[PDB]
């Protein structure tokens, strides 16, 4: 209990799941509250088996003021999104500015927004790969924490470039929060982010 | 001494001195048929002729792109090497050379498209940059993919540094890539993209700062 997060989901949460095992040791991150805009969502369920109390929030309209209760209330220093489908409203944005996190499956800033693996898949690239990035005001364009990068195999498929995709985002995610949790991220004045203690920002996993 | 390679180059010639060494080789499949400068000061000029390669210079405004086809026809050229050459192609000669010019750009494609790439890497602080052989087709920096290489970027570099560990991979990537074409490894696939026929692979990890 010194860091605290919250994490928001919309589905299977497995990113979720890998920050929950991360994180349940010897361990500085507490995840206090887990939320879904989806009460379908099976990502409720690994955070139920964790102890994390969970809440699920009306879609459309977005209640973002639950939202906000909920994160309040649970005493969130650092916003995750993991799997959350929505385009958050300006407000919450502005509000929450250098504590929301979020993992996306391209090395951006190539294939921002959704599909970012097929999208990758129909260009060719021979190198994919997962980023950990503040959100700001624009999709999947705010500063960048982490990236690890992927092969993709002759034999591939848009999916299962996915899962190759989805296997290093559990790695990176972690790490990220560790390295937020114990005060060695850093925003520099050119805007770009910077690790001040011994360990790299980069990730190169072979599969 | 059988697929027989042009190479372009406006500057120092670093590719070109990876590509020349690579192919200097008493059993190499590949040789350096001519080298075209747009440029009367680039020093990959004198690489080349150190080689015993013949060296030309073209006008640069606008590209004498008739110069530069009769040059490369007289010298037998099968492929076409873009290495560090600075002049936008004309549409005529990329008709010309249908399918026989590459080029290695200093990004990861398509991440950072045109001029300046490492500076553009560097300034939006990616964690991750590498470099990109490609095709080159009508449209600019998006022709089909053929080989991918991946560099760190370390917390100290500038722009310069980051420039200098791409390029020591594009001296891995250029001359792997060649060869594959040359042992006629490389088929493009029906949905467009690039695939190799063999053990090889299209993709390198160059982990070293």
């Amino acid at each position: 209990k010194e860091l605290r997060v919250g994490v928001l989901i919309s589905g299977r949460g497995s990113n979720l799941e890998a920050l929950a095992k991360a994180f349940s040791t010897e361990s500085s991150v507490v995840i206090s509250c887990v939320i879904s805009n989806n009460a379908e969502a099976r990502g409720l369920l690994i955070a139920q088996s964790y102890g994390i109390p969970t809440f699920v929030v009306k879609r459309k309209p977005l209640d973002i003021e639950h939202i906000s209760t909920v994160l309040r209330e649970h005493d969130v220093d650092l916003v995750c999104l993991a799997g959350f489908m929505s385009i958050l409203p300006e407000k919450f944005v502005t509000d929450w500015h250098h504590k929301i996190i979020n993992i996306h499956p391209s090395l951006l800033p190539s294939f921002k927004g959704l599909n970012a693996q097929e999208q990758a898949y129909k260009a060719g690239v021979k190198i994919a790969g997962c980023t950990l990035h503040y959100v700001y005001q624009e999709l999947d364009a705010g500063p960048i924490i982490m990236q690890a990068a992927v092969p993709v195999l002759r034999e591939d498929t848009a999916e299962s470039l996915a899962s190759r995709i989805l296997a290093a985002e559990h790695v990176c995610y972690p790490k990220g929060v560790k390295l937020i949790a114990q005060d060695k991220i850093k925003l520099c004045d050119d805007g770009t982010v910077q690790c001040t203690g011994e360990d790299e920002l980069f990730l190169f996993q072979e599969n």
